[PDB]
């Protein structure tokens, strides 16, 4: 058994699944998701956060936006829905007509996503399963159905592992003020037992209803509750072992870090396991301002998750649904274009270990990423070099032996001074998708 | 902004308004105003506490005096309401069908009154305003109306700063034994984390509902919910920061400091922010058992209010209303005379600074209190002597220039040896009202 | 009494004579003078942090530059002194040949200060009175002399207060390793049980032996100490109740808040009192590399004075003596030119108080600053605007008159719509020193 | 750069050298070495701990041991040197006359560890390295000579890492009274913050004069200085990232677990690195009356070595020296002997990882342990197998090919049902060693 205390569950180590899983969906669905709207400014870590309350990119952040009175959401919700529509009322709009989970974990896993992710409850405080501890979720009002319940069997039969989200560290349903800038986060929560109590027994409830693979708590955990974590996560890994905690509680404990946009992204191998989050576009919920110019494409996506993937975590890649429980095409076209890549290159992504170093670039700037599988070192190159000869900057092998990924045709190739050289004949070059990956073997 | 610590919380210091208002009215009114009964046995800090609990003279104890089988309070309500007459009952009785606030604002300002502080909830735990967290208040029971709110409109209307009393440690709704001496104090409290809980949501929903101008605690903070105050203080700042705080809640951070009858009363200028607290007569709530041989005469509560306020704080003087709503006459009278010194000498009082010293007496025994406001010192006889030659006992004057405030009248005056003479004709002594005031100016 | 508590500590606050000295002199000396050299980098909030510590500008930092190797400091002490000479070795030459602490307090006084600060003992641990903890001090080492002592003599003896700056967060007799980024400081720190009683018995010594005017703290308070605090504070004030703390002691308490160049330098009224220090140039201890590029010119400390008075601060201007015990020409001369301004524009500045804003500016571009003493406004231009015509913007007067300061001259102005007009005749402009300075009256 | 705090030193795990090793040389030497005696009485976690103490079978117990009056410990040592004859006069009678670090490291190395750690004080407070913090150390008595030091040069120079090994928990300097029974261990301990200073500082010290490459503590850490672990683990690992600390601090942060003779020993997969620790016989200290009666043999070791790295820890073997600084004979030849056995079977150890299961066994009673390296399966029976039809229970491979280690030589299997059937020609079983190895391929 694991014990209630942070040196026993520091026994506990991120599990084998997850290190090897490398890409999954993240779900920011909820009632937000009905106006579906936010100004799309620009990405997290890049906005001066003297504006970002006011011009909030992440539309599933709407009730706060909404509470900032004459902001641009406030202004679009009164000529949209007027003044005396309060923020809860849209729990009675989101019903989730158009819903069907068996459709969303086909199309995560033809994405190649091994985990699925959804907000069980996000800061506006509405809970997409039948909890008993509040009448503020999605079997009472909305879809009058358990959401999560539903979308667990439907990820499960799909055969992927599913997490759940909980925003431990904010709840608007126990304030009244909204959060203008970074300091008032200092102030502005529950704070009381009670809250401190309810968090600790949802996410119990969670733990008992779905025993998920992953706790992803946001926020902070309440201060008058983190010493409950000693004792919910040793009930939570003695009935799951294999299950995974990340590193948003504020305690000692915690089984892999997180990074989102900008924010605490690695510029090189880190030393320890984490996962990289973000949106598709500039938010986690559904934003409807957002077209193409807001999100990343196919290519990039790619790029993304390889740079991610070499430096040793997961991609959590966010969806985000329409109050009817459909998947915008934008974000779709970009969840089939990766697993079409993945289906082509998976072998040098899934259970993958980071090697050396993560990162190489061309002599002309074609940079470059490596995994590693025992003997065999994948060499990805973000993007597809025009001619044949290729000078790898920085790099020696000593593989007597390097072959070109797609074909298993075997390559020239010496090293020259502090450079790798290697000949790929434009005919493989020409059948390479986005990134060109050979594969060396020492 | 504040942050939600003791260090940021120093910064504020007690709002301008605050400390040069010099008076404002304390309101206790509640379903004990009803019964409206207690032993006036005498004046706080002179009572042996050993009998206090049992011959309370504070009206508004009512319910824990009646808890207490055998005490004066007991045998008057067995033999006026019943044996089977719970207190709480008067909650159905309270009904203010008399009650005009604009009228109470109208009469607190001709009073003098620059500020005006009503019980939101007093020990037996029942609230005058809508509260959600609680349905013990004053429009689910009794007036069917939100008397905090609709005073604070009035006294507002009126021009006037309003705070709110919150009787943060105690309530009797959670417990069942009475106080009888001092020291059950110190275990006859809550005590849950629940009521922690509690007083926190109440007061946080006076600052979201009224934004009140004090927050004036009593009896301490509950000890599980001491660390909140630090969460609530910056919310308030935050949102008001001249809003201020009193000094009973037992942790680092106060606006001011308070003294009820003599209790904690200063002898000299103690060189901090204070305020004196005492009703007309020996209680707060109505009392009808009190005449005029228990309250303050005027002159007294000249008296009072100079001394107070020569001494660096402000009086905060109790009015008991009945549970009809009206203000007795006895209290009204007195507010009035008050009212008519103050519309006559407030140059002397209101917007002033303590001297370097704050009292003097003459040579046959007339104390004096002294005020300033820049290089104008006024000088206050509490009382009006009777002849003209004037010997003020260990004062030398280096103003060269002394008039009677009254008139304008430059006096003759010499510093006589360790002493000050002046002369005062009869005429002007002749116009005073209940103090000689003069005016120098060095 | 104050007792051992941050609630009763609270009552005392900063003292009259504090709040209206305006000016006081810092001096950083110690065995780091004798090296006295620093790379002049650049002002502090402004200097790059990943870069500071290694091209530290403040020559007191010697020692800690010292060890880190191949540091500019480094590479100029091998030059200087060779590798086998520590830096301890240098309390063996710091003598003080020169000092004469009463010539140090005519050129306070002269300078117009009206305290004076010396560093008992700075981050490297020496002491400089004859401290009974430590040998590492000035009376055993080299000036033979109780450095402290003497100067609070002269100090006093030429009617200025007598404060004390003692480095209480760091101590580099106990630690081995330098600070290289700023996060070192959150573990490289004495941090022993022993080291926190050390710094309680020195600043007892320090209250016992000179009962100093202010204790000024740096670098916070040792964790394992903080609770003490409230003893030796309370301990303090009920010898010495004009005796002031500042606020880097990391606790509930403080008289006054600091700021540092650019660190926490506010740019508007903060509604507490505050004091500024920094060096004459970008140094505190002695910097021999300094040239006047790197210092501030007479005006420039004059702009600086006013715009911390206005804003209610007290300006710490500090002065860096050398090893012999004389002050550098360049600091004295710039003293001195202060003090010049100070006896002609000194009513406008000791004394006084903020004003409604701090702040203002001319039509063409004059930054203005406001004072006040009762009824009386001091406008203080920072420069003497050429034209008889001055423009202020957004500025009102309801004063009736305005004379210009030195000469005492009524002037000619009026409020021109959003703005003030007033004329200057230019023989009275051309009798001001660095200031135009004029007077309003309400 | 880590932080001191748990949530951050978590980012640190166990480096790579660490698990990669295997096997590492533990020395328990001091003046406790010199009367070198103990009563053999049997392992520790069968040896009843009411009767323990009272015949403690490790020899650097002897101090302890002394102090009960009448224990075998006292009367020999009455005997032998006298009643007048206290324990710390072994400090001087501690010459290390035959001491020579080099050959201990040449030694060390063939017997094929890859680490060394040497008690720099043990739980007598005597220091093996020229502290500054006590004088009861290894250069002012005895072997006048910075053993640590010494040792770790040696070690370093014949390409071992080096360990330290600290008995924070306890220091008989600091008690008079000693250790009956396990329960005293609860109150007879240093307790002073004064040790918890000393601990601190004495640790901190090996960092700044060795920087170990292990910071191996015993008996948990005084709790006054528990906190301070979360800054000396942050100095520690920024100094030194491939550092390493136990698990007997007593905190939230270790980066292996220990076992220790029966206790704390898993029988299966643990899941987290840890490392097991014994003495070649039942004492660490060296025991002369300790005969091969009480030692492992070399086949125990290694089958000891085997059973720790099948379940994915590393084995720390302790050797006891002589005063003179000799190993005796029994040890120096199990270390030989097992030094043999890691030449020819060292690729099925270092290196490695845990398979899927630690253990099998055969039809016939021999255990057998796996050993993991990428589709490598190392099959390591403990003894070598007399018929050459081995049926291996409970097993199925899916590899295809399984060959005989040492000759390489492919051999027939076969999965026959729950079973799994080799065929071992006797040619090749008569060439192994101690244990016969398979290897198979996937
Ligand atoms: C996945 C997204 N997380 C956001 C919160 N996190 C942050 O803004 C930045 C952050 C990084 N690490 C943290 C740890 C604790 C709290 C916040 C953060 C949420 O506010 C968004 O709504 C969305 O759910
Ligand atoms: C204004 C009056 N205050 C009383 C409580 N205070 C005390 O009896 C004396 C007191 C002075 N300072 C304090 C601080 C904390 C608690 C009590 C007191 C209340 O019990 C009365 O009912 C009334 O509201
Ligand atoms: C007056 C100067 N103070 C420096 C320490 N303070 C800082 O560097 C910046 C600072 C501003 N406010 C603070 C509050 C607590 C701790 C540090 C600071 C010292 O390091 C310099 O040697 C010098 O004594
Ligand atoms: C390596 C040996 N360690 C002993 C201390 N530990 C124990 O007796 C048993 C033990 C196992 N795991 C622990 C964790 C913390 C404290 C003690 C133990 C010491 O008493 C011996 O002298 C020897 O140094």
């Amino acid at each position: 058994r694991y014990k209630p205390d942070w040196e026993s569950l520091r026994e506990h180590t991120v599990p084998k699944w997850f290190d090897k899983a490398k890409f999954g969906i993240f779900i920011h669905w909820g009632i937000y998701s009905v106006p579906g709207w936010a100004t799309p400014t620009g990405e997290l870590g890049k906005v001066p956060m003297d504006a970002w309350f006011f011009q909030n990119p992440y539309a599933e952040w709407y009730e706060n936006s909404l509470r900032i009175k004459e902001s641009p959401t406030w202004e679009y919700h009164v000529k949209t829905y007027g003044e005396n529509f309060e923020y809860e009322k849209f729990a009675d709009l989101f019903t989730a007509e158009k819903w069907d989970p068996q459709e969303w974990a086909d199309l995560f896993k033809k994405a190649g996503a091994k985990y699925v992710i959804p907000t069980t409850k996000h800061h506006d405080g509405f809970c997409l399963w039948g909890t008993k501890y509040t009448d503020f979720n999605s079997v009472k009002r909305g879809p009058k159905r358990d959401l999560v319940g539903d979308l667990a069997k439907a990820v499960r039969e799909a055969g992927l592992r599913f997490g759940v989200y909980y925003s431990g560290g904010l709840d608007w349903r126990f304030t009244t003020e909204p959060i203008r800038y970074p300091e008032d986060l200092s102030y502005i929560r529950p704070n009381t037992y009670e809250y401190a109590d309810y968090a600790y027994k949802q996410v119990m409830e969670l733990v008992d209803l779905y025993l998920p693979d992953v706790l992803w708590n946001d926020m902070g955990w309440p201060e008058k509750g983190k010493e409950d974590l000693k004792y919910l996560f040793a009930y939570y890994y003695n009935k799951h072992p294999e299950g995974s905690v990340n590193d948003r509680w504020g305690v000692p404990h915690w089984d892999f870090k997180t990074a989102e946009y900008h924010v605490n992204y690695p510029g090189d191998l880190p030393g320890y396991k984490w996962e990289f989050t973000r949106g598709i576009g500039l938010s986690f919920g559904y934003n409807r301002n957002e077209g193409p110019e807001h999100m990343l494409s196919v290519e990039q996506l790619v790029y993304t998750l390889v740079d991610v993937v070499s430096k040793g975590g997961n991609l959590l890649l966010n969806v985000g649904p329409k109050g009817d429980g459909t998947i915008p095409d934008l974000q779709k076209e970009r969840l089939l274009g990766l697993g079409e890549w993945l289906r082509k290159y998976g072998d040098a992504i899934y259970g993958t270990s980071v090697w050396e170093r993560c990162c190489a670039k061309t002599e002309d700037g074609t940079e470059i990423r490596f995994t590693r599988k025992c003997n065999r070192i994948f060499v990805i190159f973000l993007g597809i070099p025009t001619g044949e000869k290729i000078v790898i900057e920085d790099l020696n092998l000593s593989a007597g032996t390097v072959r070109h990924f797609l074909t298993g045709e075997r390559l020239s190739f010496k090293n020259v001074g502090k450079n790798l050289e290697i000949t790929v004949p434009k005919k493989l070059l020409e059948t390479d998708s986005i990134t060109l990956v050979l594969e060396a073997v020492e």
